[PDB]
């Protein structure tokens, strides 16, 4: 029973009913063509092998000869990968510094400016929210930004789909991509894609041989234990996002404590998102004499039913109050008062 | 407890191992550093989200604008779609007439020949054996064709891997795929993909940035209970393609059966495979008097514990002896036998 902190699992914490869904092993047509869409609030939305696979759907969809891709400073790796696969140039929109690292959405305008004299920017990206530090950008601005640019507009929506609440359609933005085994609470590499039916020709064309698959997609129609599991959690998702208001409290609580604590969290502030990064160079200096000295904090922690935090690191580190019960959370807290006062 | 005799899942027949295995949720770099590529018999392998999407990934990796790719005209659709996907022309390799519908190593020459006058083939492929009649082509020959054509040979063995021993090195082939849902009993959207070295800075070429991700795959680690499954699976479909013999063995009984029922099996004479496509035009001729008619025979076996044809055919369909014991193909058999005589 080990109290989980880590990013990458509190939102994809697999559902009972998901759980139970895969011993035993349907409304498919339903989910993606009248639920999914419902959900992302968008006209067309689909089910890939995962977000970096629909990130590159639309990437390789829209590419062009010596065409651009603007991405924030903070965007995922394999946003930035996804964006090689496709051999489009990329331009990074700047982030703030220390502690902010925030992606503004004026930056984004200049970077969209700058770029564009350098050629032609097929397609703009930004992270909402960062798997760095869970900062939260002015998507609705940003996505204005990009709106009065006609540069379309994908949201790596891998770290907000399945925890907060969300709407393609409200953002104003034309793409929009979720992770299900981070985010939705799902199995296996699945990810979903929203988009406004305008583009639907566009990324869901079909071959010329084979005129009922989507050529971008490979006439995948992905049965497996992956939407499977994605589908039976998917009720208790929808319900879900209902609570992010308290998620963001309590990451908030558990932060603002933190501080007191003599680590801080940098971005957003007060932050908003259950993934916070934070800052602790007193876990640094012990970590000179304490007993494994590096790992002496994996280690207190794995003796303590407490994991989520790559081992290895004192200095500065990221992790998630999404799951974590406020007794859980205190509990937590506690557990590195305590781990600081031991060590001198 | 159905009897089951589809193709697409008598190979990926869920292993007890990986049943467990799942239950619960590692060597992975053993397994796609050592055993993989042992297995395969080449010298690169990797683990990729399904065959199409390893297909994908060389295609992808070795398009050129205006270039072209020879593809059996038994290609899986797949094979089809992502060369679409690559951008590719594509020029089929014409097959057999009835009953033979064999992809021959001279049509093959001699389509690589043409196209070439139409331009470059950046790449040549050959489903080994073909999803529709179950025919095992002369890859051996056929690789010497493209090695003697300097056009690299990439071998859908999606339905051979994981059934019927195979090697890369053996065939001569420059590339070779596998799909670990359908014949190497794992789950979700899974494949193996293996090379000669020489392909690697090629297909596994890394990113500017990340130069630990490798960009045709998206710098992907594939953890999830695909890989866990396919690993468990692993030692038993290591063991597994031993006995490839008494199942070209028991579905050549089960054919010459059939045969003498009426119905009769195109493609390999003898047949070389488990999946064995069929003509029966008694059953069409009953269908169209039969109780369902169109549906009488899905009526008649999902009455039987039997299931794996397409609900509707009655003229032809494919089918699978492999998970099959011998009782359980002369059950089969004679369920035809009865609905034979039934029906007048
Ligand atoms: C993990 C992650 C991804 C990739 O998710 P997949 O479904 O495995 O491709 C993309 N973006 C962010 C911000 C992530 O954290
Ligand atoms: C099913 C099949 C494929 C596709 O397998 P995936 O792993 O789902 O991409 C490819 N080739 C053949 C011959 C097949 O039968």
């Amino acid at each position: 029973d080990f109290i989980n902190i880590d990013p990458l699992q509190t939102g994809g914490k697999l559902t009972e009913e998901a759980r139970q869904a895969l011993l035993e092993w349907p409304p498919i047509h339903d989910f993606i063509h009248n639920q999914l869409p419902k959900f992302l609030g968008c006209d067309v939305a689909r089910v890939t092998n995962g977000a970096r696979e629909a990130k590159f759907a639309v990437m390789h969809s829209l590419a062009k000869k010596d065409a651009w891709v603007v991405m924030d400073e903070n965007c995922h790796y394999s946003s930035y990968v996804a964006a090689e696969r496709a051999g489009l140039n990329i331009a990074l929109v700047p982030k703030t510094d220390y502690p902010d690292y925030a992606i503004t959405p004026e930056n984004f305008a200049q970077t969209i400016e700058e770029t564009k004299k350098r050629g032609e920017v097929v397609l703009a990206l930004i992270t909402y929210p960062d798997g760095n530090y869970g900062n939260l950008p002015d998507v609705k601005k940003i996505a204005k930004v990009c709106s009065e640019y006609d540069v379309p507009l994908l949201v790596n929506g891998a770290y907000a789909i399945g925890r907060m609440p969300v709407s393609l359609k409200e953002i104003g933005a034309d793409f929009i991509v979720g992770s299900g085994h981070k985010s939705m609470a799902a199995s296996g590499p699945i990810g979903v894609m929203g988009m406004k039916e305008e583009w639907a020709e566009i990324v869901l064309r079909r071959s010329e041989k084979y005129k009922n698959k989507e050529v971008e997609l490979l006439g995948c129609t992905a049965r497996g234990a992956t939407i499977i599991t994605l589908m039976a959690s998917f009720p208790h998702v929808r319900e879900r996002i209902k609570r992010w208001d308290e998620e963001v409290e309590k990451a908030r609580r558990f932060a603002a404590e933190m501080e007191k604590l003599g680590i801080k969290q940098l971005g957003d502030n007060p932050h908003n998102h259950d993934l916070m990064f934070f800052h602790a160079e007193v876990l640094y200096e012990i970590s000179k004499k304490a007993k494994g000295g590096r790992f002496f904090l994996y280690r207190e922690l794995k003796s303590r039913k407490i994991h989520g935090i790559k081992p290895g690191l004192t200095r500065y580190f990221k992790l998630s109050t999404y799951g974590l019960s406020d007794e859980e959370v205190d509990y937590v807290l506690n557990a590195f008062k305590e781990i600081i006062e031991k060590y001198s």
